[PDB]
């Protein structure tokens, strides 16, 4: 039993006595103390004229914005810090706040580690365990199949080229209760080895297995359930994974998220992935802006037709620069890279990609690697339709080129090995669309250097 | 302390064992029982071949949609009803749910009186006291200055013409702890009477005062603080206002809201006001669709340039009919009606209306009532600029025509009475833009008849 420190957000669209009654009712609760009050706008009542008049009558310190027509975001942030608030309680309404303004206020309050709540809603700030004994980056994103894993694999290779030994702790959508370690820095991960793991009941197409193969690195397979609006998760073993990663042979750590969910482990720096294919409201409203606000570097992905228009790409770029002008921003597209040789082969291509981009990926594969793609399955995520596509194409291909994602091991690899084909795993590589935005390796190196410098200087 | 019945929302983007662990963790909590699970979509992490395995392995009943690509909204609603669930717990994430899908799920769950919550968020359903002993309508809206009061005054007069005696309980953002009673059916409310009230410290420009004067009815002045996202309020005396309304001389009750807030008293039927001037996201996302879903009749307001484009008005109409197909929908604009005679007089017009629409209101006043508008103040909300306009124009006018809103009594009426002018109070009348949408009085009568029929039969 200890009191929670509450800041009240109030407005001049309410008459002061009903506000005073509300603050006295909140303060007179057991386990709550109202420590400050912020007037967030409105002027219908100005009979009480002076912040010191309001403060005298409340017996609480009272804060106002420089402009009564605008939400005093900076004053709310400064007040939550100054009074070290546990809770910010919203006693406002239209016209002073709409949903957009509430999510803007929420994004500030939750970042300072305070609860944001009102009459009918509550938001919990992200728990964040300070457990890593190595310099580190978080790789998070706004959704699924936007390239969090693809960017993470690439970043690991860049960090290796920079003469560091990276470990990826991947927060996946399942896995053993004790996090599993994959020594992709020591072990030759083949199709037959992945099937041997799948036969033991191991989730061999998970991101830790993919990053181990695609980037030849040590990885730790963690699990989670649920992924909230702000990005928190219901249960996870990622804290245990970060503890494991400390003890193993590595000298840089990537904490990689899943879906819109954020690993609850403190890192020196953060890379945020944003698919230009996603609705603008998911990027510029709700807790999109909160996620973009965490970034040192933003990778915008899917920056091409048919996935996004030029105007959409420019709108996403413009918004990111407005809300996070400190962040470096790189717009990108994904292109395939086989982890093996496919030159002059008849190729069956297996992917999770949208059907509208398969033609472009095939055109690229044939033009660059000199293969002939005899058939495609975009159904790695759908086991019945996958088997249908395999029976159609399997006989006319020399080898199957597959993403190491979804049913790629226990269905597609199994069928291809029993049919006597070679199986080559396929990475997705982030390629910069526009050289005016500079080089993606240099952008990652900048963030890696910041993470190392931060770790050396802060204890 | 009593056990709360929880339904879990789960997906096939999580591997079964981490979902099972999550459900066992939730069920093993004190005063929570997991009673059912709804599988809301996704496929790739289903190694389970038969959906019956899922329920067998959880030891919980599990319900599925007909289409694994779509959220089974209907199944969620049917299960919350069937189990009389207190909580719905979201153990999903991107790609299966985005923010929009979560607000669609929230709107269903909260309407059935269940909490909706996830990893980092919680939403509380509306408190609703069952206290009225008379047939009744709630008049609520999506914002401020969208015409809730204007529609409410009109509805009261329509109910009077239909041979009933209506009472308006107005939930404002201010007023005495004991609700204030105004007998506008028995008292001739003059400018001098309103100044006598303002000098006693009464909020004479409040909605209960306005409805009393504009509609010559009994009204009860209630107060509240805060207005949440769903529309709940932190504190209010509206329960006491409804108890007062039962005792007094009336045979129909209108419970009128304020801002986006909803009076927490049960009513037979609901009228929802939606300003077409508001951003589409506030109408078609968050808890706009929840508010529109409460409606028997939706009044769309501000349906003209400069406030809304024809395309906007059509988008609002189309959306409302999609989410609430049995609701009657009437698109409208507001025009002045003096509560007195202004024919051939020199008029100083005082309003809270935007500068961009004053010309249309003036053009209407002069064309309909044959007055000469010698000047306008759009500054009833801004006491300094109001006095500047009054000093300029007061000498030119025979009478001041004013909305009974904001500084209309304690500044504008006071200056006009001391300057020896007549003061005429001005209603805002909802006018239907297109006769193909039918007559607004008939639309109100339909809802009033439903409220009377419901009241007679639900006893
Ligand atoms: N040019 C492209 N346009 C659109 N999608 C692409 C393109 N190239 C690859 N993809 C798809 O992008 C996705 C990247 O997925 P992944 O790296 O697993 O990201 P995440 O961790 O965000 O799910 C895959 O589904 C892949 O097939
Ligand atoms: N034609 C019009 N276009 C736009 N606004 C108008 C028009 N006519 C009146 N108004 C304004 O509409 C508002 C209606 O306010 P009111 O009836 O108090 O509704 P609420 O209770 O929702 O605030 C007032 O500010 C009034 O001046
Ligand atoms: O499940 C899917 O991805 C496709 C079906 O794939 P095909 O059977 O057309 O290959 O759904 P659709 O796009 O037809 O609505
Ligand atoms: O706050 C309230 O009591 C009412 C009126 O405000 P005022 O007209 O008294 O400023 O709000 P609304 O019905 O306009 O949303
Ligand atoms: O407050 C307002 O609406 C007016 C007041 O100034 P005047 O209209 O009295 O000049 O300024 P604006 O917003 O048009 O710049
Ligand atoms: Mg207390
Ligand atoms: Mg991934
Ligand atoms: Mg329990
Ligand atoms: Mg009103």
């Amino acid at each position: 039993g200890e009191t929670k420190k509450m800041i009240c957000l109030v407005d001049g669209e309410h008459y002061f006595p009903v506000v005073k009654d509300s603050i006295e009712i909140l303060d007179d609760l057991e386990h709550i103390d109202v420590v400050a009050v912020v007037f967030i706008g409105g002027t219908e009542k100005l009979q009480i004229e002076d912040p010191k008049e309001y403060s005298e009558k409340l017996g609480k310190p009272v804060f106002f914005g420089p402009d009564p027509k605008k939400i005093p975001y900076d004053v709310i942030k400064k007040c939550v810090k100054k009074y070290n608030a546990d809770i910010v309680m919203d006693l406002s309404d239209e016209p002073v706040v709409d949903y957009t303004k509430r999510f803007r206020i929420a994004s500030i309050v939750l970042k300072e580690g305070a609860v944001y709540q009102g009459a009918d809603f509550k938001f919990e700030p992200l728990t964040e365990y300070d457990v890593l004994e190595k310099p580190s980056i978080k790789i998070i994103g706004t959704g699924k199949r936007i390239g969090k894993t693809a960017v993470s694999a690439y970043a690991a290779r860049v960090i290796h080229k920079h003469k560091y030994n990276p470990c990826v702790v991947a927060m996946g959508r399942g896995g053993p209760r004790e996090p599993e370690i994959v020594e992709g820095n020591k072990i030759e991960i083949t199709a037959e080895y992945l099937l041997e793991q799948a036969d033991k009941g191991v989730h061999a197409a998970s991101d830790h297995w993919e990053d181990a193969l695609m980037s030849r690195i040590l990885t730790v397979g963690c699990r989670r359930c649920g992924g909230g609006m702000l990005g928190d998760t219901f249960i996870t073993n990622v804290k245990r994974g970060a503890e494991i990663a400390n003890k193993l042979d590595s000298d840089f750590v990537i904490m990689e998220g899943s879906g819109a969910a954020i690993p609850p482990v403190k890192t020196n720096r953060q890379i945020v992935t944003v698919g230009a294919n996603q609705p603008m409201i998911n990027i510029n409203n709700f807790f999109g802006p909160f996620r973009i606000g965490l970034a040192d570097l933003v990778i915008i992905t899917m920056c091409e037709e048919p996935m996004a228009t030029t105007e959409k790409i420019k709108k996403v770029e413009k918004f990111i620069k407005e809300i996070n002008p400190s962040a470096n921003v790189i717009p990108t597209v994904f292109r395939p890279k086989p982890v093996g040789n496919v030159e002059g082969k008849k190729v069956l291509f297996a992917t999770t990609a949208p059907k509208v981009v398969v033609g472009k990926l095939v055109n690229y594969l044939e033009s660059k690697y000199g293969c002939d793609v005899v058939g495609v399955t975009p159904h790695l995520s759908n086991r019945p339709l996958l088997r249908r596509d395999l029976k159609k194409y399997i006989n006319k291909a020399d080898l199957m080129l597959t993403e190491l994602k979804a049913a790629a091991v226990d269905v597609a690899t199994r069928v291809a090995i029993e049919a006597g084909l070679d199986v080559v795993y396929c990475d997705n590589i982030p390629v910069v669309i526009d050289e005016s935005y500079g080089n993606i390796d240099d952008a990652i190196i900048e963030v890696v250097e910041m993470a190392i410098d931060d770790f050396k200087n802060n204890r």
